[PDB]
């Protein structure tokens, strides 16, 4: 009668907050909705992804399938880890609800993947539109050198150049980069008036932003446009008031002003989470738990991945982030993308949402 769900996330190490947020978001879901579905108890089992390490995530998934007999897998912070698990799913008859990894093609790697996070194209196409609206003419792109960074670079170049913008520099930064000073010097030298950047949220984003400020680019009038990965709320106090004014596009802000988001923050606090630790992976986990409960109801708690996936395709609901749906073609969450600016409101640094771009699909797949 117990159905287990195996959640793989960054539970320890440099990215620990992001995996802790999967547990926070699932705990919030359970605080509201309970742990019973279709006459079964649902139990979430957590395993630690740690870092980009495909073989490790493959092995964790296989252990969860064999030893824990999970009916569903979920989580996956890093793209390469999600890619390692994807080819297992159909033979194992276990769906995977991706709660972060954001490279567009992940959903194409199995019929049994559904994604409740975001894609890089989805958030980057609005960033390029806003860059043009804000008067940028020459942009330097700097992205981490792996799947989602390459998607962000491609999306920004294509969209910005179609708007008449020029990309004057494009740097793919190794994931291991910790000293960002030389990159900042290269950007200065390029004469770009704006930077567009993505790095995975965690130490790389903190380092990049601090170098952008401390090397004087921000005060020198080189504006920063990022995806929201680069300015996650728990790092705003670590950047401090020097981060005021940084622009980003993203599908979720802790400051989102809606009744559903206010209720979600209350549930996070009631499930045991702290507000200044809340990140985007919590909302992807909360919505991913909704989809898992729907799949269990649709299948009466029996393993039947074809019926489970069919039940979530086309589903529409109001998330804490805004109105969302699962596109049946891509199995990716269609959602608003917001333009935000780092602001201080009632003594707190937040990403204030200034503009909405409604109902964005995964632009990386939508024109195929
Ligand atoms: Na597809």
């Amino acid at each position: 009668d117990t159905i287990k769900v195996g959640v793989i996330g960054t539970m320890s190490g440099p990215y620990a907050l992001f995996g802790k947020n999967y547990k926070m978001g699932i705990d919030a879901w359970v605080a509201e909705h309970g742990n019973k579905v279709a006459g079964h108890t649902v139990e979430f089992v957590y395993r630690d992804e740690v870092s980009p390490n495909p073989a490790q995530s493959k092995a964790l998934a296989q252990e969860l399938i064999v030893k824990e007999k999970v009916q569903y897998l979920a989580g996956l912070y890093f793209t390469p880890n999600a890619m390692a698990v994807a080819p297992l799913l159909q033979e194992a008859k276990v769906p995977m609800v991706v709660m972060n990894a954001a490279t567009s093609s992940i959903t194409e790697k199995s019929p049994y993947i559904v994604r409740t996070s975001f894609t890089m194209f989805q958030n980057t196409v609005p960033a390029a539109k806003v860059a043009k609206q804000k008067g940028a003419t020459k942009v330097a792109i700097a992205v981490s050198d792996y799947g989602p960074g390459i998607d962000a670079e491609t999306a920004f170049k294509k969209t910005f150049e179609a708007e008449g913008g020029k990309v004057v520099e494009a740097v793919r930064m190794p994931l291991s980069t910790t000293d960002f000073g030389p990159i900042m010097q290269r950007i200065k030298n390029s004469g770009a008036d704006m930077i567009f950047t993505f790095l995975p949220a965690g130490p790389p984003t903190l380092g990049f932003v601090k170098a952008y400020i401390d090397n004087g680019l921000k005060a020198g009038g080189v504006k920063l446009m990022s995806t929201g990965d680069v300015v996650t709320e728990p790092d705003l106090p670590n950047i401090g008031e020097a981060g005021l004014g940084i622009l980003s596009t993203y599908h979720y802000a802790v400051s989102h002003d809606s009744p559903e988001n206010k209720a979600f923050l209350a549930l996070l606090q009631k499930g045991g989470a702290k507000l200044d630790e809340v990140t985007m992976t919590s909302v992807a986990a909360y919505d991913g738990a909704r989809l898992i409960y729907k799949m269990i109801e649709a299948t009466s708690g029996k393993s039947d991945p074809d019926k489970a996936i069919a039940a979530v395709k086309g589903m529409k609901w109001v998330s804490p982030r805004g109105e969302v749906s699962i596109d049946p073609e891509t199995r990716h969450i269609t959602q608003n993308v917001y333009l935000r600016e780092v602001e201080k409101v009632d003594g707190k640094l937040i990403n204030r949402e200034l503009e909405t771009f409604k109902a964005q699909p995964d632009w990386g797949l939508a024109k195929q």
